[PDB]
């Protein structure tokens, strides 16, 4: 029975190897989306700074 | 000749005063419309800084969490 | 979740600021306007005023020279 | 009223960076529902390939 075993060999990895790669492209996608949070934060982040920077220089010309 | 000069003399004085009260109202009128023109600029310039203001602070309260 | 709660309040907040300060821009442009109008409207009545008079000091001159010459 | 400039500008150089930063990640969105499919259409024939063999 090879052609049996090595039948069942070929099913076993083919559900294996559809869940692996789909697991390593969300595994890529998440971290991705992650990170492109990040830089969506340190750059609202820096427009708060920015403006509050422009508030204070707008503040020190007045009484 | 001497009576009638004497009216004209009269009536151009009499308008002198009218053109320089009308030079002064102008003026006046002018001035104050000006003023309040000012004031303006500068209170919608208050409102504009508060609005900008009160959005950076609530970002600076939000960063404060993140 | 609030990547997008907090990016769309602030735009909005932003929008919002920006209609206002573009409002009052326009408000106190009109305005401007209309007193430059008050005021051609007084220097051109003032200036017509002058006029009439030196025009009813032209005819008396000119009643004089005719009566005379 | 220079000032009015630096304020009035400090709001519209916040709403340009961050509509920018949209208009960016909408393409991508896009690109990237297209290369998942193509990822999905291939799984898919792996395991057709794989199974018919
Ligand atoms: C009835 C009259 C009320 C006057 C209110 C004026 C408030 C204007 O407000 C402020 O005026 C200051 C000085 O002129 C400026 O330095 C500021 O930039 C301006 O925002
Ligand atoms: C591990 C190395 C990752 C490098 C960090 C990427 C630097 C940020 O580059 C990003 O590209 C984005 C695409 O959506 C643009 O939207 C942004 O303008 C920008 O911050």
């Amino acid at each position: 029975v090879h052609l049996l075993e090595q039948q069942k060999e070929q099913l076993e990895s083919s559900l294996q190897d559809a869940l692996a790669k789909l697991k390593n492209r969300d595994a890529k996608q998440t971290v991705q989306k992650h990170i492109d949070l990040l830089h969506t934060y340190n750059e609202i982040r820096d427009i708060a700074l920015g403006m509050i920077g422009k508030v204070a220089e707008h503040e020190k010309c007045t009484s």
